Formats: structure tokens, sequence, C-alpha cells
């Protein structure tokens, strides 16, 4: 059964008349799997992972405003507005806390937004090119699931590269940055209990909670369990430890 | 070139050492690329469209209520639901109609929730086994892409069957049922102007609009153009013919 690596070897390599020849069979009309098969085939050859500018590789970037130039700055701009999604979710809030912490939230939402802008969204993730404590992909733009909360690792291996095709970049929409600790259900809803406390609020806890790799996990959506996340904040990282 | 027709030969027919070959050389770390194919590969032939009930293909249903003990059914209910989604849409909109008008919005709303009751929300359109004038798949469960909007069928011939696979039925999720002449942008608010006009309002119009096939294209994500469909109501439909 060892046939496969002859298989894989033919496969994967593009710059052939394969690519002209798998899209013949396609034209040339078959049984539902085969055309399958085929049709994913010639998507997971017809890659261009290595171009990163809209010059050298233009389908790409079909559909895409102009001034996007660079890969890399698309996916970059991306990752930076699924986070600033996540601290405007967070602003929407305010009216659901007392009148009287009413102040005090937004004086903390305004910190985390400073350093969110100080850090430029964190868009930094989904940029290979960029510093390797900063990407979640490879240097060659491969980003693989990190399994579902609740696990140490994806069961199925799913990666993708969103960087060598038009449709892998679009179904990298689907792959989402979830929360471990759930911050509609359970963060922003204690970040907002904490500021009512009176004791002095760590907000770069809830930074790290909302914002930051340290509580999102990369994950393919047949690995984004939508059910609750059993999970709390630490008691203990709350509030700023009173000097005694 | 005439090669791979050995190849997707013996990578469609299932139930071989094939699959207990091809997890070994994914356990078995290699580039990402051919982990990539490999991963891919596993999923394609990881599958069982033929099984129905849950009992005879639990993996399937993982994460689903227990109420859904058949697959038809579970993919009915969801597609009932994306349309019941379109008529929550269309109430939450009775507000930003004129208080005269208003009355009669909610009137002609309800005739359309009859309809659509009389009809079970159309969920017949995702569940094989229906009548072939219902369906939007074979009596397999394979849908197509029926390519973007504006134009006649899908280039990249995006096809896929929910019932054959867990991560298959997730994916499904993805596929969107697009409306030719956008619902929000257009439909629902000439709806709204239609009925203030004073003329008698031929809602059975409105209603192939918001939730029939008829304005319904089912799209895989990469031809669900989210740009403006430059499409309007056809003027001479809105009204009901005055019989001179
Ligand atoms: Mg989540
Ligand atoms: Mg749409
Ligand atoms: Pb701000
Ligand atoms: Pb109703
Ligand atoms: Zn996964
Ligand atoms: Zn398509």
């Amino acid at each position: 059964v060892s046939d496969i690596t002859r298989f894989l070897s033919v496969f994967n390599e593009p710059h052939a008349g394969v690519i002209q020849a798998a899209r013949q069979q396609l034209s040339d009309e078959q049984a539902p799997l085969r055309q399958k098969l085929l049709a994913d085939l010639l998507h997971h050859v017809s890659q261009n992972i290595t171009a990163e500018t809209r010059e050298q590789d233009p389908s790409w970037f079909e559909g895409l405003e102009s001034r996007f130039r660079n890969k890399s700055g698309y996916l970059r701009y991306s990752c930076e507005s699924r986070i600033r999604g996540y601290l405007r979710e967070v602003s929407a809030y305010t009216s659901m806390v007392d009148e009287a912490a009413q102040e005090e939230y937004l004086r903390v939402l305004g910190s985390m937004c400073q350093k969110l802008k100080s850090v430029q969204y964190n868009g930094s993730y989904f940029d290979r090119g960029a510093e390797a404590s900063s990407r979640l992909c490879t240097p060659e733009g491969w980003f693989s699931c990190q399994g579902p909360f609740d696990l140490e690792s994806c069961l199925s291996k799913h990666s993708i590269n969103p960087y060598g095709n038009r449709e892998s970049r679009i179904l990298f929409s689907t792959w989402n940055l979830d929360h471990i600790i759930e911050k509609k259900r359970t963060v922003v809803p204690t970040l907002a209990e904490a500021i009512q406390d009176g004791r002095e609020v760590n907000w770069e806890y809830f930074y790290s909670l909302l914002f930051t790799a340290e509580n999102l996990k990369l994950v393919h959506i047949a690995c984004h369990k939508k059910t609750t996340h059993k999970l709390e904040c630490d008691r203990s990282r709350i509030y700023r430890p009173q000097t005694g």
C-alpha cells in the first residue's frame, strides 16, 4: 500500500502539463466524487505561495481594494480587523455597566486601546515575514489548527496557507481566533464586575484575555466548538497587588 | 500525462488499507504541502455518504442535539433556520416603516409567514430524498455551487456532500443561500415603500424574492460576492393588476 508516495509525488509540485490535464478531465464531466477530488486537486496545485506582490500574482487579489499591493499586508489588515472588532464589542458593553462605574470603564477601555494601537492591533499574527515570536504561521504562510479550546492539538491536523491562492485567502475567513475563556460570555462581564468592585483593576490581565494569543486559539471551523467553554477568569490576577 | 486516472482510481473508493496508510504518513510528520494534500485525501476518503441514521454513522452527528436522529432531518432543519432567519430580519424592519403603513406591513408579513409554514420553511431544499423539484441536491446529497450571482455557473466547479462526513456537514455552514436581488439592500425596503404606495401590493412577488430559490443561489463561499448586486425589483410585478 506504499503506492501513495508516488501519487503525492506528482500531485504536489506544479509547473507541469498536469494542471492543463486535470482541467480537461473536469470539463469532461464525471461522477460527483471523482469530480470533487479532481476539483480539489486542481485547487491544491493551482497555487502560488511564493508570490508576494499583486504584480506577480494579481489573481490572489481579485476583489480586494486597490490599496492592497502586498499579500502579508492584506492579511495583516485582516487580522487587525478581527481584533479591532473585539475592541468594539467591548465598548458596546459600557451601557450594561453601572452608571457609577461607567466612567472608569471608559478610562480602562481607553488604556487597552492605546496599547492595541501601540502594538498595531496584533495584525502581526497573520503576516509571515514578521518576528517569529509574533506570527502564527511559518515564514511561508502556513497556519496550523490549534485544535478546539478544550484540547491540546488538532486531531484532524488542519492547515492552510492563505498566501498561495485566492480561494485559500477566502477560506481563511472561516478560520476563527477563538477565545479559550469566552470573551462575551465571561471575560467582558467579569471585567465590568471587577471595575465595580472598588479594588484597583489589573486591566493588563483582561487585555491579555481579550486581544492576545495568550487566550486566543487559531482554529479551523471544524474545531471551533460553539458550545460553552466552562472556564472562568483567574481570581488572583484580576486586581493589582496591594504593596504592603 | 494520462497518469492521474490511475490515481483518482485508487483514492476514490475507500474500504481499504489505504485509510490506515495515509494516516500513518500523517503521523510521520512531513512538509506542509504534502501534509496538506495528505490530510485532505484522508478527509476525502474517510466518508460515509450512504449512511443516513445516527445509528449507522454517529460520527457525523457529533455535537448535534439528540433530537437529531436522521441526517436529512438535520439538514432540513438547518435550511429552515436560514430561511426563518430571513423572515426575522424582515420583521425587524417594521420599525423603519411609516407608522401609517406599519399595520399593513404586519398584515403582509403575516401572510408570508403562513405560506412559509404551509411549505415548512423550504427546508426541503437541503434534504435529499425529497421531490426532485424541491431539493437543491442529487438524491445522494451532492450540491453544486451555482456560481456568483452575476454569472451563469461556477467556474471553479465547487461541490459538496454534507451527508458523508462531520467536517463536511460543518463546511456546508460556509455555503450561502445568496439573494440575487439583495434582500436587505433592496427587496425589504422596496417592500416597505410598496406598502406605503397605496396600490394593492402583490406580496407573493416579494415572497418569491425573499424566501424562494427563484431569487436564491446556493454558492460556495468563494462565489459569494459581498459586493453590491446592482439589481432592482421588477417594476411591473410589485402591484396587483387592476382588473379593468
Ligand atoms: Mg468563540
Ligand atoms: Mg447575500
Ligand atoms: Pb479608542
Ligand atoms: Pb409569524
Ligand atoms: Zn482542527
Ligand atoms: Zn463556486
